[PDB]
């Protein structure tokens, strides 16, 4: 990656946007004609407040990450007015709204994301690179419906002691974040269980409408399963959500679990 980019050299298409302060625009390189996304940042209210480093940590860690089910940054670069990222498009969008569609999926759909992103996370953290963000919003489809992990601002280096004040939510973090304390791997595979119940259930297990009331939640661990959840989901899930990372399983336990290996088309 030698090649250094600008605004003139991309045509700009439809909005996917509003991206987390500016937008995501499907764009066209005039060269190639190579589809792709560009991520689109004023750099004055990034600036404001004072995200300049965490973003570049982002663009850092997500370029030396190559793997199907990681979103790719291609580069980026600058004007005077604002920041861009190029960006791998995903063509099927965001999981977040094809929940909202279905409202919830099935066993078969959720076990086969989960086996997905599995394996992208064991990537991951065979880099120490460990996410913490991990959650329906943050990851894209592509065009055979595979999962992509997109987003890696917030991602870190194994152990983190970070002090890194939290904003989404807490829907999806585990004790160890929200009380401050320091954490390794087993932050995503906490995030893997509330994914695992928000995905079946529709829902993320601990919430609640208030911030407050979350954290209770999260702190004590107080999760119910409606009927329709099956044993077999409901064993995975009580495995991924402990207070104790250590009794948390390791990925590969996740992806040998009975009920993964028989709903999973992976
Ligand atoms: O709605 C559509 O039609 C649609 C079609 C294709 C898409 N595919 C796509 N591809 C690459 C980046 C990207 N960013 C986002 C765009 C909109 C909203 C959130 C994000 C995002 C997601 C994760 C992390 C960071 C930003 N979206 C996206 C949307």
């Amino acid at each position: 990656k030698k090649r250094q980019w600008a605004l003139e050299d991309f045509e700009i298409g439809r909005p996917l946007g509003k991206g987390k302060f500016g937008n995501v625009y499907l764009a066209r390189e005039k060269q190639s004609k190579f589809i792709l996304a560009l991520k689109v940042l004023f750099k004055a209210q990034l600036e404001k407040a004072g995200v300049e480093h965490q973003l570049r940590r982002e663009v850092e860690i997500q370029s030396h990450l190559r793997h199907p089910n990681i979103l790719r940054l291609y580069g980026y670069f600058h004007d005077a007015t604002r920041v861009y990222l190029i960006l791998e498009y995903a063509p099927l969008g965001t999981v977040y709204r094809e929940l909202q569609k279905l409202s919830k999926f099935d066993e078969q759909r959720t076990a086969t994301y989960i086996t997905e992103l599995a394996n992208a996370l064991s990537y991951c953290h065979s880099k120490r690179v460990i996410h913490r963000d991990i959650k329906p919003e943050n990851l894209l489809l592509g065009s055979a419906g595979e999962l992509k992990i997109a987003d890696f601002g917030w991602s870190v280096h194994a152990p983190s002691s970070r002090r890194d004040t939290l904003c989404g939510t807490l829907d999806y973090l585990p004790p160890e974040m929200i009380e401050g304390r320091m954490h390794d791997e087993k932050v995503d595979l906490w995030s893997l269980g509330v994914l695992c119940y928000e995905f079946l259930v529709g829902k993320p297990p601990f919430e609640a409408n208030t911030y407050q009331e979350t954290y209770k939640r999260i702190s004590r661990v107080e999760f119910t399963f409606p009927d329709f959840v099956t044993e077999g989901a409901r064993d995975l899930i009580s495995r991924l959500l402990k207070h104790n990372p250590s009794q948390r399983p390791m990925l590969r336990e996740v992806l040998e679990h009975p009920w993964i290996t028989a709903n999973s088309s992976k």
